C-alpha cells in the first residue's frame, strides 16, 4: 500500500527498506499535529466501552476508516470531546500515548495542538485540570522516552470569538513551561481569522507564541495575509493558497516565515482527481516560492500516517530530493517554539546527523545491489 492511503506514486522512486531507514532515522521536530488526532484506535475502544459512548465497535472503523476521497475528521474529534474524553486522566493518557508514538520515530520535539473550549464547555473539565493533565503527560514522555515537548492550546473558530478570548484567559491563570503559545483550527470556511483579533492581541500582549490555520480548504490567500500581518503569527499552519499571490510569498520568503505543511491533507486528497493529486497540490510548489515549509502528520492515527512516513510522502510523492528534505528539517528548527541556544545547538548537531544517514542510505543502497 502506501502511506496515509494516499494514491500509488506515480513517480518511478521504488521506496526500499533502505530509504524507510534513512526516513526513520531522520531526527524530527513535529509543529503540525493535533493531540485528539492521534489517539491510537485500541485507546478510543477503551475509552468508548468505560464512558458507555453511543459508538459501537463498527462506529468506532468508519470513524478510523480512510479512504480514497477521505472525508474531513474534524466529527471524530467532535466525538471525543462529547462522549469519550470523560476525565483529565484521560486527556494525560492521550498526550502520553501521542508522545510516545512520535519518539518511536525520532521526534525529539513535538508541539501538539488541543481546542481547550470543546474539553471546558462540551466534556465538562474544568481548565485547570485539564491542562494539568496534559502536562503530567508531557512530563511524563519526556521522562520515558527522551521527547521534548509543548502544549498549544488552540481557539475553535466556530464557535464565536469571546470563547477564544476565554482560552488566552485560562492560559494567563495557569501559567507553566510547557505551555507556549495559540492556534486557530477547525473548520476555516465562513469564519475569517480577523474575527478572532481580540484573541491574538490579548496571547501576544500575555507573552505568548501564537500560529495560525489559513488558507486550508481552498480559502483565499487573504486569511494567510491576515494571519501574517494582522494577527501577526510567529509561523502559519497550511497556507497552501498562498501559491496564488507570488508577490506575497516573495514578502514572506524575505521574512523566512516557517509553513507547517501536511501532505496527508483531507482536502486536497478529496478534491484532486487521483491521477493529479501529487503534482496539483499547492505544497509541491511552495519551496520554489521561497516558502519554508516543514511537513507534519495532523492527525496520525485518523490519517493513518506517523512522522517516517509523512516525511518519506514529501519523497516518493512530491518530488523533493534529499538536500530538500534537509532543509525542511532545518525549517522545523526555524520554526520551533524554542529558545535561540536550543536552536543553534539542533543545528551543530543534527545537520552532521542527517548528512551520516545520508551517506548510508547511499551504502545500504549498494548493499541491497
Ligand atoms: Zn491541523
Amino acid at each position: 500500500g502506501t502511506p496515509g492511503n494516499v494514491p500509488a506514486a506515480r513517480t518511478g522512486i521504488e521506496i526500499t527498506a533502505a530509504h524507510r531507514a534513512f526516513f526513520h532515522a531522520l531526527p524530527k521536530v513535529e509543529l503540525h499535529c493535533h493531540l485528539l488526532g492521534a489517539v491510537r484506535h485500541d485507546t478510543f475502544v477503551a475509552l468508548a466501552q468505560r464512558s458507555g459512548a453511543p459508538i459501537e465497535r463498527a462506529e468506532i472503523d468508519a470513524f478510523y476508516a480512510r479512504g480514497e476521497k477521505p472525508v474531513g475528521v474534524l466529527h471524530v474529534l467532535r466525538a471525543l470531546d462529547r462522549y469519550l474524553l470523560t476525565r483529565p486522566d484521560d486527556l494525560r493518557r492521550i498526550a502520553y500515548e501521542y508522545l510516545e508514538d512520535a519518539a518511536a520515530h525520532n521526534v525529539r520535539h513535538a508541539e501538539f495542538f488541543w481546542n481547550p473550549t470543546g474539553t471546558v464547555r462540551v466534556s465538562g473539565i474544568p481548565y485547570a485540570d485539564a491542562q494539568a493533565a496534559i502536562v503530567t503527560g508531557m512530563r511524563d514522555a519526556a521522562r520515558d522516552f527522551g521527547i521534548g515537548a509543548r502544549l498549544i492550546p488552540s481557539i475553535d473558530r466556530e464557535q464565536d470569538p469571546d470563547e477564544a478570548v476565554a482560552i488566552v484567559d485560562w492560559m494567563k491563570a495557569n501559567r507553566a513551561d510547557e505551555v507556549a503559545g495559540i492556534g486557530i483550527d477547525y473548520r476555516e470556511n465562513d469564519r475569517p481569522p480577523e474575527l478572532f483579533w481580540k484573541a491574538y492581541r490579548d496571547a501576544r500582549a500575555a507573552g505568548f507564541r501564537t500560529t495560525a490555520h489559513a488558507g486550508e480548504f481552498g480559502m483565499p490567500w487573504r486569511n494567510v495575509e491576515t494571519a501574517v500581518d494582522l494577527l501577526h503569527v510567529d509561523r502559519v499552519d497550511h497556507g497552501y493558497t498562498i501559491v496564488d499571490n507570488p508577490e506575497l510569498c516573495a514578502r514572506y520568503a524575505e521574512r523566512g516565515i516557517v509553513f507547517t505543511v501536511v501532505p496527508t491533507n483531507s482536502y486536497y486528497l478529496r478534491t484532486l482527481p487521483p491521477d493529479q493529486w501529487a503534482e496539483r497540490h499547492p505544497m509541491r510548489k511552495m519551496p520554489g516560492l521561497g516558502l519554508k515549509i516543514h511537513p507534519n502528520t495532523d492527525d496520525p492515527t485518523l490519517h493513518k500516517v506517523n512522522p517516517s512516513e509523512a516525511w518519506e510522502l514529501m519523497f516518493s510523492h512530491f518530488g523533493f530530493t534529499i538536500a530538500d528534505l534537509k532543509q525542511f528539517m532545518l525549517n522545523g528548527i526555524d520554526g520551533a517554539w524554542v529558545d535561540d541556544d536550543t536552536k543553534a545547538a539542533w543545528r551543530a548537531a543534527w545537520a552532521p546527523e542527517f548528512d551520516m544517514l545520508a551517506d548510508t542510505l547511499a551504502a545500504d543502497k549498494l548493499a541491497a545491489a
